[PDB]
């Protein structure tokens, strides 16, 4: 009944029907937290959408599938990927969403060197999303360059809420070992009760990606890296001398070991470093087709 129960539960939240009957010409474009992502054409209108597809039978933790469709149900923000609908297709949960044509930030940080104007623009956008998400008690729990998608004109959206979690008065903190190792907050690796603060640390690591091209310890096996994150001082930038005093001071508010001292998203929105933030157009030349 285990499988049948998850199906029936999903059936009670997803939209009715088989979306395959309304979509043409599927093209696989990626792989996320809990399933693959494809784009396709909405036949009636000619518009392109993306679809995340999560097989119930290939999950380590099936209850994660509730995250996008329960926690993130009809969530709307200029810096969050817009989801349209969800469906149950055989054993797969499908989430139909807008197509972000600029791809992911990962492709940018692995192939180019962002300037601080571009870095600030990305941070500002993510912090705006996080302040609102955190205000509602949602923790993303997998902030990294992979989770950042871009429009053609350089606007930035937070993506892949497959691992997100809800806190509340009754569940003030989460405890589960969730994330991507190199980006994990120290308190989360130490298996202490944690909150929204973990997203702030992870953003700090994403800043290190934007500067160094990869998170710290990236060439170590993941378990060793987590041990190193857990036990050592905050990671240093390899290219510290290429970073302005403003960027450093900003980053120093993020990579704080003690989560109680770590700046919050709302606090960070006031940081002087973000005044440097360029417009959406500044990001454009970094994209693959433009470089
Ligand atoms: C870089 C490949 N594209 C891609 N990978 C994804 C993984 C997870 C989610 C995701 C997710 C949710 C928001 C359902 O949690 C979305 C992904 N996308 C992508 N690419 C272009 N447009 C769109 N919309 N998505």
């Amino acid at each position: 009944g285990s499988h049948e129960q998850f199906r029936a539960a999903l059936q009670l939240v997803v939209d009715p029907g088989d979306p395959r009957s309304y979509l043409d010409n599927f093209i696989k474009i990626g792989e996320g937290s809990t399933g693959i992502v494809c784009i396709a054409t909405v036949r009636s209108s000619g518009k392109l959408v993306a679809v995340k597809k999560m097989d119930l039978r290939k999950q380590q933790r099936r209850e994660l599938l509730f995250n996008e469709v329960v926690i993130m149900r009809d969530y709307q923000h200029e810096n969050v990927v817009e989801m349209y609908n969800s469906y149950l297709v055989g054993d797969e949960l499908w989430v139909v969403m807008e197509f972000l044509e600029g791809g992911a930030l990962t492709d940018i940080v692995t192939h180019t060197r962002m300037n601080e104007e571009q870095i600030a623009a990305v941070c500002l956008a993510v912090l705006q999303a996080l302040s609102v998400l955190h205000a509602q008690g949602v923790i993303h729990r997998d902030i990294k360059s992979d989770s950042i998608l871009l429009t053609h004109d350089g606007r930035v959206k937070l993506s892949d809420f497959g691992f997100c979690a809800q806190v509340s008065k009754e569940v003030p903190r989460r405890k589960s070992l969730v994330g991507t190792p190199y980006w994990m907050a120290p308190e989360l690796i130490s298996r202490l009760p944690y909150g929204p603060e973990v997203d702030i640390w992870s953003l700090g690591i994403m800043v290190i990606e934007m500067v160094d091209g990869e998170p710290p310890y990236f060439n170590e096996p993941p378990l060793k890296a987590m041990k190193m994150i857990r036990d050592n001082l905050p990671p240093r930038l390899k290219n510290l001398h290429k970073v302005s005093p403003s960027l450093k001071g900003f980053l120093d508010r993020l990579l704080v070991r003690d989560p109680a001292q770590r700046a919050t998203a709302a606090e960070l929105l006031k940081h002087p470093f973000l005044a440097k933030a360029g417009p959406p157009a500044s990001i454009v030349p970094l994209m693959r087709q433009n470089r």
